[PDB]
């Protein structure tokens, strides 16, 4: 009765800078370039793919259905089903587990799925005209923060949660900054060596004088030693401080997409796929708002339990590096200090356009496998919460 | 091992009308009020609960992860994962599929579900610095029109998508103003029985002079049959036009909620429950964007494919009247125009919260079978889709 | 042309619109479309022929979405020649009064021998401002000013409301809370009495307002009803929520919609064509005056002994005086400082009671004075303005110029 | 009791910036106080005796309350000093100079200060409040620089459609109007080369986050590109007869400028060999319809020369606003001033135009290139169909 869900693609496009490459090109175009390379990718007749899910955290001023808007761009028929998922952070992996769901069921053979954001094109907000006062200063409100990184309850950043977690298991500012170094220098080595060619669409961007051809990620190379310790504090400006610039994730533009199927379509089209693999696994977990950077910790034994595997079993982990603070406790909590986690670099370094994050790190943590390898996928959001998801690499189905 | 997944409750707000009494009410606290008594009403204690999906299609402001807003302010754990969902105007009856979902896989027992949608609050959009002119004349756009009624591909508003379908089914301006004279009778008819007592979940407004109870829907009694035949055209101006404001459906504010089960905590929870049932199956079908109206024809077949019955053992319809023009094609489409379809109105006269009306339709639904009777969702969505749902009402599970 | 000698300058005729209420009756209605109001009817009521008026002077603070050239939509509406010059005048408050004294310096020095001068403001149709793309954040909060707290009402050097700078003024002269209180109430009595005789019929220029289906006529003054007597001693001050607070909505001014306008002429021209007229009067001094911005309340006590002086006059002489009542605690030191006591000081009402269209405030209270004056009397018009500033005309009605 | 003369004793402007250029940071008051400071520091007056300060600003938006008492204050002039921000569109800064020179006429003072002050890029957009918004559907924003500054009423178009009929009925042709344009940057970059205008200008000290920056060059004149000249669109009118381009019009810009005036006691006391040291001989306004206001100034000079009892031949410099290369080719056919020395050392096309400061920055460019005893003239169009002409005669004494 239940069916297993197989990976056959992943294509992300580069992660560009904040007011950067990418302020033309809205979320749903940058997600259909994710997805006409992941299905080319993939080897299935497209006639096969019937639902199109991504993950989109800030829909403002996107136009209407914005998975939809990525289906049409990419060339993908009227025919195809879509839907915009939103789990803050976590979405672009969520919908990836809800793409498989349909496969699971055996409601479908072939899905898309993945997340976009392009987070410079974030509207503010104008209230109409019966929220507005009679008179008197208005305040008009970003939509980055009031909609993507501002705690409801606690009515403040997720720096600050940031930092009452790194308060709470005594992370300090050197250490958060050794990583935040090492993010960077493992995406220098990364793209010295091209490692991500394989797994970038590139990015057509037209304009003005002709058009400019995008390939390269925005901000990994902007790393200066020197300034990193004298970097003032980006949230806490109390004396206490600890979160900075450097060492958290920045904004970022871009989207990523995945490729799933069947054991029936991946047998008969997509036998010695790169990105070729099995999900095992998936969960969610939430705590306290505050507490979402751990949501990961209590995340990851849920979807190994269901696994049927352990911690010394996998291979390498992509925790998304959205601060030093966060990699560094869900570190010490799983015991994983000593385990391959973004070999290649994360957040800090490599960007972070939220609604595709989740399906981001999923598609690096699947070219940085060897056949048999399990790869774990976590991600934590805001609200309190996370999502990972366990997956295995092949070379072949059976 | 495909579980079987089954409706508990239902519960939802009054719909209250564009500028009205929910002004001050944000969409996570009215999709809270119907979260609330869906809960009580499950009789399954909260504990079992595990899951919140929420449609809302318009987020814009609305503050970091609305549905986990609205599983918060209901009362429910921090420990209750959620997802906030985007399909349009379908967004809630998808909402009720996904949490399904998770039952008939066998991750959870219980679930919480539907939608939430203040129009009222939806703001206006401002572009940051790097997309706006150095100089001259700039353009805000209204959320309600740029994320929700215009159709991206075509660029014309849902209405004129509506106009394009009445020319081709050969619905007249006579026949779409009787319907919408119908629509607005049946809702008359059915609050002076009150046959929404029991699904109705009231709204306290918190003023400044004391507080409010909001227990009726509002719009329903606005209907002057004089003038309904001289209004004019809302989108279509140029003389061939037929879509009016009385013969489609209104911008409103409201929220509604359904709680899930699995067959044993059905069992052991839920006998006797007023809106008892089991999702028999459900299913999502995309078109050409321009014909999303008649999607329904599209979907219907599907979900009764799946579910094993023809269109002759359904007993009661309940089709989102989006526009008149719509319920009329469908009919026409799918031979129904016979058959009990909205008996008690519809969105034309009960009111059209975008991500609330897909799972409304499924509550106002529930109350209205009798046991062993087949009743069916549908609800069209924005892009060119439709989802529909096949439900048998039950008095016991054995 | 040119003259050796200054000339002397009179004031032919002088109208008002009706004072509207904030968002009220006149949001649809531009202050330039409302100073044509009033400048038609001061051209139709002096007898001057329109071809001899060579220049328009209108007072005018928050310009913002007005248009190009303000005072120039005033003089186009009012139907009057293009060949007639403008400039739009900003003295805040005095700007209506300023404008006045700016026209009768063409015709003293021998340039003009006929001109209109007044002021107009329209308090609802003022923007918030949106700054450009160059000085905005790349992200986070934007706060949108409103052109009425920013431009009108706010002080650039001690940034705070011109209702502190009345607090510290009354604090400074033991104005108490219910000295305040006592003259707001006498206020809206005096209005209240004055329009229950129909005072101001004469003055007024009717306002048509096109709406949707119909037009709406406006010729009375909003907010002169709206005293209640025994609430006043309980309302919360205003600007200061510390507890030394004094100045409330009921004892300060309102912010309104108005505009107003008089006709000024060389004498030859007051003896071919005004020698009944109504408002017929000579303008005998202005003066300006200015001290440090917190203490504006009391430059008007600096402006007008200077204003008495060059006019050969004593404050006894002066049969009714006329001094904005931006709030009760301005009037009452003005009173003290001056020994007005017991003079006849805003005997029909003032600002408090009647509104305060900041630009056309000035020139309200001139056209309210020319009313009440009799022939051969003295009367003083005064008006501080923000920034630490005031002035002050003294006039004298005549029946005839020979 | 008798109408007295008044003296022009100093003048100084502070460098005009580009558009969203050096002085985006500073505000119009700001600026003015730096061309006050100046003014008053070389008029050699002591600072007691200047009782008024008048200043021209057209777009006041946001500049917050009272300009021209900002711009006296921020200078370090006493409160004790009168101000006022005056408004006649283009020509504010003349008009604000006139009005001081009238109360030394009229004996009300001795000594006085004015000029002019814009900020353009500061200018804000218009969002209207609650009560003037629709409920719902999209919302137009108008910037304050075309709605308040460059927008004719009366025609609803742009102050180029206007420049553009002036330009048919005058027969001035793309090509005589790129040849002005050339010229007034050739012009400029003469000047700026000899240095001409370092006696003038002021300095302006721009705080930064990393340091200060001392701004003391125009911004804008080095632009010329004969080539691309006559490749350029029309910027206004783009129905094929087109003739008003970027190129031969003014630009945008901030900058501010001031003069300290005085009494013939004033100026023998304290202002015997002032460089700028001049009388005012004349001053006259004059309109017409809206959308001709480009050739009013040709009705304004002949009422001023008539004032001061001099000949068109009698004027040794003419410094009339280059708004567009247009006007000045149709002002110099009607007042036949085609060999006349005209915006010698160039104009607003290369030396830019901060609408409320222009009317005095021209007159202080003036009061520099004339001999002693020589007439100069400075005339100025504003929007609305009307224009200030100001006749002065340089003087190295009184008497
Ligand atoms: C940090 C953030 C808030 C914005 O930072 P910002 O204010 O734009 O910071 P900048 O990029 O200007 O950098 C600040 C300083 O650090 C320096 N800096 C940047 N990257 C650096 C690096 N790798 N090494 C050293 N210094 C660096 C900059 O050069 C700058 O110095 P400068 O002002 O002298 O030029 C945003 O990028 C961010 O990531 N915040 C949180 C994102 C998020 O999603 N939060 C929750 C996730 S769940
Ligand atoms: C209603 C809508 C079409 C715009 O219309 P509107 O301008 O708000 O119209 P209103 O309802 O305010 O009033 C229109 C007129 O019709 C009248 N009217 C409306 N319903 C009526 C009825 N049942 N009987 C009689 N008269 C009626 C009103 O009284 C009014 O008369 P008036 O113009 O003489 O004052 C708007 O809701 C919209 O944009 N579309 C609906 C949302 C939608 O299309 N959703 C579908 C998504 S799939
Ligand atoms: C003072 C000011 C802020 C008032 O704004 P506001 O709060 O909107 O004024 P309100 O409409 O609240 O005034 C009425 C309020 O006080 C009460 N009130 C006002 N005037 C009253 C009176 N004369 N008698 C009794 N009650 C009175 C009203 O009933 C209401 O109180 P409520 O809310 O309990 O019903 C405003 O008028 C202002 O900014 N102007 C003062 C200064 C100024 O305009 N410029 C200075 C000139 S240089
Ligand atoms: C200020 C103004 C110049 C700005 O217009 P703009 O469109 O930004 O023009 P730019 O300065 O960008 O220049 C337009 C083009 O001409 C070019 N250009 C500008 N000045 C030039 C010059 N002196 N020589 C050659 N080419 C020039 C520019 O490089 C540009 O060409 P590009 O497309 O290759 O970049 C003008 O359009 C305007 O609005 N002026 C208002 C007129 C006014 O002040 N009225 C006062 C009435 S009294």
């Amino acid at each position: 009765e239940i069916q297993e869900a197989y990976i056959l693609s992943g294509a992300r496009t580069p992660t560009a800078k904040f007011n950067g490459s990418f302020v033309s090109v809205s979320a749903p175009e940058l997600g259909a370039v994710a997805i006409k390379s992941a299905v080319s990718k993939s080897g299935v007749p497209v006639e096969k793919i019937t639902d199109v899910y991504m993950g989109n955290v800030l829909q403002g001023a996107v136009g209407q259905a914005p998975a939809r808007q990525a289906s049409m761009f990419a060339g993908l028929s009227p025919t195809v089903e879509s839907m915009t998922v939103n789990k803050v952070c976590a979405s672009g992996l969520k919908a990836v587990a809800l793409a498989a769901q349909n496969i699971q069921l055996g409601l479908a053979e072939a899905q898309v799925a993945g997340g976009m954001e392009n987070m410079s094109r974030v509207p503010y907000y104008l209230p109409r005209s019966t929220q507005l006062p009679p008179f008197g200063e208005i305040k008009l409100q970003d939509g980055l923060i009031q909609d993507g990184l501002w705690d409801v309850y606690n009515q403040f950043h997720m720096g600050i949660c940031a930092e009452k977690t790194a308060k709470k298991y005594e992370i300090s500012r050197e250490e958060q900054d050794q990583y935040a170094i090492q993010s960077y220098q493992r995406a220098q080595a990364a793209w010295k060596e091209n490692k991500f060619a394989e797994e970038i669409a590139p990015v057509t961007v037209k304009g003005k004088k002709g058009e400019t051809v995008v390939e390269r990620d925005e901000g990994y190379e902007n790393l200066r030693i020197d300034k990193m310790a004298t970097l003032k504090p980006a949230f806490l400006r109390d004396g206490t401080g600890t979160v900075t610039a450097g060492n958290a994730s920045t904004m970022n533009d871009g989207a990523s997409a995945l490729v799933l199927g069947s054991k029936a379509i991946a047998r008969e089209f997509a036998q010695g796929n790169r990105a070729l693999a099995r999900i095992v696994s998936t969960a969610d977990a939430a705590i306290d708002p505050v507490d979402f950077p751990v949501a990961p910790a209590k995340a990851v034994p849920i979807a190994l339990e269901r696994a049927g595997i352990t911690k010394d079993q996998v291979a390498v982990w992509e925790f998304n590096e959205a601060f030093a603070a966060v990699i560094k406790a869900n570190e010490k909590i799983l015991g994983l200090q000593n385990a391959r986690v973004n070999p290649l670099g994360g957040a800090i370094s490599l960007g972070h356009a939220l609604g595709s994050s989740g399906s981001r790190i999923l598609v690096t943590l699947l070219h940085q496998l060897q056949p048999g390898e399990y790869g774990v996928a976590a991600i934590c959001n805001g609200g309190g919460a996370a999502t990972a998801m366990v997956v295995q690499k092949l070379d072949r189905v059976d």
